[PDB]
């Protein structure tokens, strides 16, 4: 298909069948997950299936749920490619498009988090609640299914990424290993912080209340970050200033 | 019930009728998890061995150990209806008590943790060593059964709490995401924190070594702490210092 | 047997006895995994195809695949003795043997990665890249199948360890909590950080980019490294400087 998501599902499917020729361990799962299907829909939707199935979520339940919120919902599947292009252009460790939608967990517990945020606004919230729990228990990211993110965003090593309730992320944002984006254990309302458009945020960096992180504006590892940084500066240090 | 604990079980399970009613998807598995029992500790218990079982240990097999040690501890049950009520109370996300229950990873394992202290005490430390393996694992809580906690522990965001061997926790403690009361890597005897009632610990603060945080203190998020705090200071910063 | 490795394996049958004899939900696991064998390798691989079984890998290819890499690789053999011995003499919490093969993650995430090393040097990359995967779940321990390591590694609660792509770990080196050997966001080529052997890294440390730790350096808890430790110097401080 000539289209640009054809186009990366084109790829996807001949990388996979490439990886299912070379180890036969892999074969069967590379086919019934992704060289058996006709869209990224599908098998995103059975790939998620089956990672966050539990004996309270048959796989086939959760299959059903996301292949339903992708099918109705044109924005999910227009951020499923948008996010698969950032891991194929900005990921440090360069993955292909089938490594990104089979074994990334950020990028997987991305998509699975659009569909706990449509179930959230759908008064679906139990259930959001639900599949938000997994998405944490898996995937090692904890985003509360109120959170409103962008799209085009990248994970690295998204292992104990937090990312709380009234929070905000713009599109084409870069969040690295152990990001909190939380609150001072104030109790109730807007008490997270809101991200601009295409900041990035260095590994173990901790953005604390309702703050404004800039458009463009850069984060350095290891910050704390309490107050406001305005587009395009670098925060860095504990406590963050501006350089 | 018109008791403390009697009003609270009543609380949780109207709140779970009406979630079973709202989300067919969970209806069987609320329950069969809360609305089929008439105990808070059958509940929990059922509830615990579900989520802590594996190939080695029978949901059922830890489901007769929860049960068996909170109908023959009155101090466990005391601590799970004050730890519900600290949630309840304290969580900035405003948690009700059948979610806190259900969902509260941090509520869940520090009840786990509880009954791994007293088999540890029992001298079943095989077990509680494994009983504390799972809790880590699925609870991302990595709490050592010979550390001792008060009652009415706030947890938020647990995953990746550390909590040593040697450490003491006191009583209405608030331990915040990615907290570590741990030890410098000097082998042997006391080495973990003592932790103060009333203490609130913030989001990535590490305390090393057998050190006091006085009653009623305030640590600040990302400090590192290494020398006493004495009670109601606020101590922050990499290193922590006085404010 | 009187070998180094035939001691170290004596003493974790013998300690496995005890422990199956004074605690009978844990006796019929600890005879599959060790009493029923009569080698440390036969053991540990038994162990980690049933640690990291999936849906996608069978626990007995699993098994398989860990004790064709032992019985052909001396050097893994080596190494996971050296590092036992390790735990057994580093540890600060004075680990047995048979505890630390069946219980430290950080020790089991290890040996399944020294696999992984190999899968991917054997053109396996695909499967040591599930294989890395499933580490990284199970054993919250994200060491890249490319980096490599020495042997005599200690951890200490290694979850949300991660270890990048080019970094390389000497000898004898100790990682403690939340550790971060990684990159600051730059995409491709060599990125990560190169640690001497003796090293001991702190708790919550993270060194990103490709710079040099010094044999016998230390690095102080929480510290954010990003420039050359000379060897046994002490580095600390966000961001870090020599002491």
């Amino acid at each position: 298909a000539p289209d640009e998501e054809g186009w990366v599902w084109g790829q996807i499917k001949a990388e996979a069948r490439r990886d299912a020729e070379s180890e036969p361990a892999l074969a069967s799962y590379l086919y019934s997950t992704i060289l058996s299907h006709s869209s990224l829909e599908r098998s995103l939707s059975f790939h998620l299936g089956n990672k966050l199935c539990s004996s309270t979520l048959l796989s086939t339940l959760l299959y059903d749920l996301f292949l339903n919120a992708f099918s109705s919902d044109p924005s999910l599947r227009s951020a499923a490619v948008a996010d698969l292009r950032a891991a194929r252009e900005r990921d440090p460790a360069c993955v292909s498009y089938s490594h990104c939608l089979l074994n990334y967990k950020g990028f997987l517990a991305c998509q699975a988090h659009r569909v706990a945020h449509l179930l959230w606004r759908q008064s679906r919230r139990p259930l959001a609640l639900a599949l938000h729990s997994r998405i944490a228990n898996v995937f090692a990211v904890d985003i509360h299914p109120a959170a409103r993110i962008g799209k085009g965003i990248l994970f690295d090593h998204a292992t104990g990424v937090v990312v709380g309730e009234t929070a905000v992320i713009g599109n084409n944002v870069s969040i690295l290993h152990h990001v909190t984006l939380g609150g001072t254990g104030k109790v109730g309302g807007d008490r997270h912080p809101k991200i601009g458009d295409g900041v990035l945020i260095g590994a173990g960096a901790t953005i604390l209340g309702n703050i404004k992180i800039g458009e463009g504006a850069k984060v350095g590892a290891g910050s704390v970050v309490l107050i406001d940084v305005p587009p395009r500066t670098t925060a860095v240090g504990n406590p963050a200033r501006l350089v």
